[PDB]
């Protein structure tokens, strides 16, 4: 039903990219938003000339909203999605979908029972690099060894939700989502070993550093290392995504990529996350206005959630 009236829960990168396209597209209208922190809420309201709702609960219950975009504090995503679906809203999330596989399945069933969209993508984190990997995996043959490491030194560690044990949640959730979206080629994860180490702040509800490591064995033979570290103890940053195959190696350093085959080295064109967010937003608008089905289905985010549960279980986490 046009225009699609949108409320945005969140003010970060994913929320801003969605807001830009919702505004620009004539099939949609940005009505309200909610932010968790005072300064970023003010900036978002100014950029997009939309007034903020004081609570996200009020936003999702607004009768002048058709669609809720969720891209906020990690812990909140499942609860906000369930509340929005119960209020008869369509829901689009930036991954995570929920805290547990069971909640993700409960959300999937609820959206079906209400006949509402439940759509999840994972674009903000290395979305362009992921498509570049997809476009070039066919070139390197059987992938047997991959390493995805994100190390971000930060001193002092802030007292915000990203360093808060409960709000941030299991630290490997986002990284494991990235490594799990090649099931089409790697098969499913068959074995997991994972460790998680924290450096607590004086207030033990916050950590000042974390190092989480997951070592995965896939069914088609791939051994993958997935590393997530941030905080006060890290003196060298690292943003590496390397995949070794018997016909070549793909190396991504940040958003920079290079194909290596024999003695040749080729630059890899990495597209913008802005373009990927726009195509996804326009596909969502297509579905809501003409019923044309989305190419993405919830199964990819559900499996990433399963992998996260499995690695947390291997960690003794929660």
């Amino acid at each position: 039903a046009t225009p699609v009236r949108v409320g945005i829960v969140g003010t970060g990168y994913a929320a801003q990219r969605r807001a830009e396209v919702f505004r620009g597209d004539r099939r949609s209208q940005l009505v309200s938003f909610w932010g968790n922190s005072e300064a970023n809420t003010a900036k978002f309201a100014d950029t997009f000339g939309v007034r903020p709702q004081q609570s996200w609960q009020a936003l999702i219950n607004d009768p002048e909203i058709d669609l809720v975009l969720i891209a906020t504090i990690n812990q909140l995503h499942g609860a906000i999605a369930e509340a929005a679906l119960q209020a008869g809203k369509h829901v689009v999330l930036e991954y995570p979908l929920a805290l547990t596989y069971a909640m993700g399945k409960k959300l999937q069933q609820l959206a079906r029972e209400k006949g509402k969209l439940l759509h999840v993508e994972h674009i903000e984190l290395l979305g362009g690099v992921h498509q570049a990997i997809r476009q070039n995996l066919g070139k390197i043959g059987e992938v047997f060894y991959a390493r995805y490491s994100t190390i971000m030194g930060q001193n002092p560690a802030p007292q915000r939700w990203t360093y808060h044990h409960q709000q941030f949640g299991f630290p490997l959730v986002a990284a494991l989502s990235r490594i799990s979206r090649f099931t089409d080629l790697f098969g499913t994860v068959q074995q997991v070993d994972a460790q998680c180490r924290f450096w607590d702040q004086p207030n033990p509800e916050y950590f000042r550093a974390c190092l989480a490591t997951a070592y995965l064995q896939f069914n088609n033979g791939l051994k993958a290392e997935v590393i997530y570290g941030k905080g006060e103890v890290f003196h060298q940053n690292e943003r590496i995504f390397t995949l070794h195959g018997d016909r070549g190696t793909l190396i991504f350093v940040g958003e920079t990529g290079r194909l290596i085959q024999g003695q040749t080295e080729t630059e890899i064109t990495v597209g913008s996350r802005r373009g990927l967010f726009r195509q996804d937003t326009e596909a969502v608008l297509d579905y809501l206005t003409t019923g044309k089905p989305l190419y993405v289905d919830l199964e990819a985010s559900l499996y990433a959630l399963e992998v996260a549960d499995l690695c947390a279980q291997a960690c003794g986490y929660k």
